[PDB]
């Protein structure tokens, strides 16, 4: 039962961003020499293995909508999660700059549903949706990060009310515990529209357990302001309280705020551009 060392299968470089549970690194696989991402979640109060055996059967899936995964290295109380490393910047990050367009928008959003769409195809649910979480390539390729995984280290913390993360992106089936599904994501990518076109989500001038307290008793979200009728109803079709009510992510990719203003990827080096100009 002598565990592999990840320090000596891993070379760990430069933080590179705030992921959800952990920081995250670039990273070099010793044995290969090539370029990885790497989260290190301290699970020192938690099970350890169903994670570990998740990330085995999401490291077989494959699309080019979504990140690799590559497995994960306990050592001691700390899991290390290795991932394919997209160098453009989370679509987070690519806010720092200043407001987005609606085409670039549009475009962000098509990805993100192609990616929604291959998950749910798989059975499988995202579950943490967030600018943070959607990672552009040096060319412009966006995919989906970090996915499949959240639900097992926090649902529990949720039903304890012993979470204390970010409620920001959660459905409000997901805060109460009841059944949920792949349109939980589906009310998240609502939120990440509204994050994209406004630059922070809903109530995240509030307490964080003041939003947890009203994401599943208010009205939901919309978005306000100087924005086109279709975003503005791509929104409300993601945030509807009922979760049968949501549309799927195939359905979405028809959305005519979609069809009528995502362009290229390749025009999303623009947007890496100006984060370059915003930090030189
Ligand atoms: O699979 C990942 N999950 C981690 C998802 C949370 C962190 C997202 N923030 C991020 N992430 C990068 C990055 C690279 C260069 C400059 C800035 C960057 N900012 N790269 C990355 C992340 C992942 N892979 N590659």
């Amino acid at each position: 039962n002598l565990k592999a060392d990840p320090e000596e299968l891993f070379t760990k470089l430069e933080k590179i961003g705030k992921g959800s549970f952990g920081e995250v690194f670039k990273g070099i696989d010793n044995r290969t020499q090539k370029v990885v991402a790497i989260k290190i979640i301290d699970l020192e109060e938690a099970e350890i293995e169903d994670i570990q055996q998740e990330i085995t059967v999401l490291s077989q899936c494959d699309s080019p909508y979504v990140t690799k995964y590559y497995g994960s290295y306990l050592k001691d109380t700390k899991l290390w999660i290795i991932m394919e490393y997209l160098g453009g910047g989370s679509a987070l990050d690519l806010l720092e700059p200043g407001p987005l367009d609606e085409t670039q928008i549009a475009t962000i959003l098509r990805e993100i549903l192609k990616g929604l769409d291959y998950l749910h195809s798989e059975k499988k649910i995202h579950r943490d949706i967030k600018a943070a979480n959607v990672l552009l390539s040096e060319h412009g390729e966006v995919k989906l990060a970090d996915f499949g995984v959240a639900g097992q280290l926090t649902d529990t913390q949720i039903k304890r009310n012993t979470f204390v993360g970010t409620p920001f992106w959660m459905a409000p089936e997901v805060i109460k515990q009841s059944a949920y599904d792949s349109k939980a994501d589906i009310w998240s990518l609502g939120i990440t529209a509204i994050e994209l076109a406004r630059g922070e989500p809903p109530h995240s001038e509030l307490h964080p357990m003041k939003v947890l307290f009203l994401i599943p008793k208010n009205n939901p979200p919309t978005l306000e302001g100087n924005y086109s009728k279709p975003l503005k109803e791509f929104v409300e079709a993601c945030l509807n309280k009922e979760p049968s009510f949501r549309p799927t992510a195939k359905e979405l990719l028809k959305h005519k705020f979609i069809l009528r203003n995502a362009k290229k990827t390749s025009y999303l080096t623009e947007l890496i551009d100006a984060h370059h100009h915003h930090h030189h």
